């Protein structure tokens, strides 16, 4: 069996990497828990074991198997090369390692044959960008996709724990204090690193992550660049805009699509039926759709509102769901070892590639 | 002055008529306040006096010169047309007229000059259609426009005082009592008359009024056909998804259009800024764009995150917020009455062109 170390056990994702560690195949041996120093020390469970936290640094990987990394950007850039060094297969939900050659970047039910090149460490998409190539994939494959535009509902719990009691918090305030939401104070919201907070309760903040020269934010160009990398094709055209909105666990997204060739509608829905991981839930006479508070605790993405535009021949209009915490992390990651291990893919690798930070 | 009855004075979209009114230049010399058998005989000001609530009927109408209408699709059938022939300019909320060829949609910044030809009864488009048209007419005048996408954030006050107090109740339950979302009771979102019905609270419902035999819901089709009424021209494709979000006030929309001619966005930055109702909040070097919470209580639209898409060489998106029970609803209707007073088009209307339903 394996030994298995989640670094950033104690947040937001750490927690659904727990529990999707403790309803896993894989073969676990033995279980660690890695955050800051902070949390160094507390018990944590795993399953009916109590697990003691333990701080992460450059030497704590000595015996690792498989390291699952959420513990943000800075550390997995300091620490997953010499998890690497240390010769674990490295698992990272966050944005460091993405678009780098090196590294495949996979939803399993799309493009698992990228595992098989890995050179320890296999990225983790982003979670708007993951539930969207499960939605697209089973359509891509038969019909070709020649663009997407994307505008999406994003839930806070994507922004960490501290942005879901930011927004727990604000709503009491309002609906309890009677405060106007325009007079709340944040901190976190919408992005944590940026320079100006608003609140989100009862609001739509069109900004995930910071903004980058071209006026799309981190976030949107998230979704461009991985989507053309997960499915390699840079030849997909793919815009987005982001949006939290006030929902805690979660993300939506209206999805437009041009395929290649036209894809006719009992078709596509039916090929997104079968698709691994994506769920037809669309039966408008019975106002059947994918919805938010549906979606959570599940590990499926979940498609519907499936029409054809109403004028551009090749166009189509959907509506996915998925658990941002789940399939959008803690599932993809634990998804990815597995098939690592079905693969016969975990072990160390000879060549390291990653500089030593 | 005029006599000026406001129809459905008691909603969600009466409270905001009522203020807008009281706020506004026409000159009023009469108020009546007109709702359904339910309200009759109650009280409410009109600025420091009271008013008894009528039941709305037949022959509630003989004397007034302006009614304002927002109590519902089969009330505005039902009781506008008797309106109309009792000599009443009616402004109509409701979807019940748009479409009819004898019926101005105006939006007063787009298409005034609509309203010479009225036969005594002006629509006031849907919310959602209504902001859009606010942020795209003045970039339509400039580059033209080929097709619409839009992805809607629509708050809940625009299904009514039941669908906030539903809201509120659900949101409480959750964040106070600890009741998982999944075992809300819900009685009217999505749709008040639809069979079923689900929690907004944390919730994303795509699904705003009832679905068409296209499988697009009405609301959507609205979109579609209301602008191209509007901005007559048949030939704007316009397809859209409409989206319930847990916010009590103001939709947000996730706009994209392809223009005839390339737009450079910092002109069409500054056309939209320039444009009357349209506000241009957008300078993402200070994280500054249109937020729901900051349009609640403004009469204007608020667009920003405009930017070129990253492949349609005429691609452009932006996001649009307007307070969808203000510009969406009583202040574009008050804004008519303005506009038709300046006009000297209130007025009676000789020959009735509408069905009289009550024989
Ligand atoms: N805000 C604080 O002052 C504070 C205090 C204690 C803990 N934290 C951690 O950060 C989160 C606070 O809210 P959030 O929304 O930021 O959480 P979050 O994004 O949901 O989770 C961040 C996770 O990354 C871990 N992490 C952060 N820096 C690290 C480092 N240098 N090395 C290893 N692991 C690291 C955190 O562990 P740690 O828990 O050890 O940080 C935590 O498990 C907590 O979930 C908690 O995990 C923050
Ligand atoms: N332009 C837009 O986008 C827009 C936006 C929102 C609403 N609207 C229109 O306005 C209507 C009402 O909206 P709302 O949000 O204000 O709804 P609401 O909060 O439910 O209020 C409904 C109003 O309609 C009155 N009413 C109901 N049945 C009636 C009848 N038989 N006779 C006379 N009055 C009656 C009610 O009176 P009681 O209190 O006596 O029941 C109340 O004043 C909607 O159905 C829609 O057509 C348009
Ligand atoms: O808004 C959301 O739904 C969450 C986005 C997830 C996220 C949050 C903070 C930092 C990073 C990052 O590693 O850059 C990432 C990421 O791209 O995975
Ligand atoms: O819910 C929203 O945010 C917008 C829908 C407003 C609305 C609600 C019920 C009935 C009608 C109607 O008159 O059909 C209308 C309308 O189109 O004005
Ligand atoms: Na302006
Ligand atoms: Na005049």
């Amino acid at each position: 069996g394996y030994t298995v170390a989640v670094v950033g056990a104690t947040g937001a994702v750490g927690a659904q990497m727990i529990k999707m560690l403790e309803e896993s195949t894989l073969p676990i041996d033995k279980i660690r828990y890695l955050a800051s120093a902070r949390s160094a020390g507390k018990s944590l469970k795993f399953k009916d074991q109590d697990i003691t936290i333990e701080e992460t640094t450059e030497t704590a990987f000595e015996g690792v198997d498989i390291a699952l990394f959420s513990a943000g950007s800075s550390t997995s850039a300091k620490y997953a090369p010499y998890a690497v060094k240390a010769g674990v297969v490295v698992v990272d939900n966050t944005s460091y390692f993405r678009q780098n050659p090196d590294v495949p970047l996979v939803v399993p039910e799309v493009n698992a044959h990228a595992l098989d090149a890995h050179n320890g460490i296999i990225a983790c998409p982003n979670c708007s960008t993951i539930q969207m190539m499960v939605a697209l994939e089973p359509v891509r494959q038969k019909w070709g996709l020649d663009r997407i535009i994307v505008s999406t509902y994003q839930a806070v719990s994507g922004a960490g724990m501290g942005a879901i009691l930011e927004t727990q918090r604000e709503l009491r305030e309002v609906l309890n204090d009677g405060v106007k939401p325009c007079d709340l104070h944040a901190e976190i919201l919408p992005s944590g690193g940026d320079k100006k907070h608003y609140p989100i309760a009862f609001n739509a903040l069109p900004q995930i992550d910071v903004f980058t020269d071209n006026d799309y934010t981190y976030e949107e160009m998230k979704m461009t660049k991985e989507t053309k990398k997960i499915m390699e094709d840079d030849s997909i055209a793919v815009s987005a805009t982001c949006v939290r909105i006030p929902v805690l666990s979660a993300h939506s997204e209206s999805v437009y699509i041009e395929t290649k060739e036209v894809a006719p509608i009992e078709e596509v829905k039916a090929a997104i039926a079968a698709f691994p991981g994506a769920v037809l839930e669309d039966d408008v006479a019975h106002q059947i759709y994918p919805q938010a508070i549906n979606a959570v605790g599940s590990r499926d993405t979940f498609v519907g509102r499936i029409r054809k535009d109403l004028d551009a021949e090749k166009g189509i209009h959907m509506w996915v769901v998925s658990d941002n915490l789940l399939k959008g992390a803690a599932w993809n990651s634990v998804q990815i070892a597995e098939t690592l291990h079905e693969r016969g893919l975990v072990r160390p690798t000879a060549e390291l590639k990653f500089e030593l930070k």
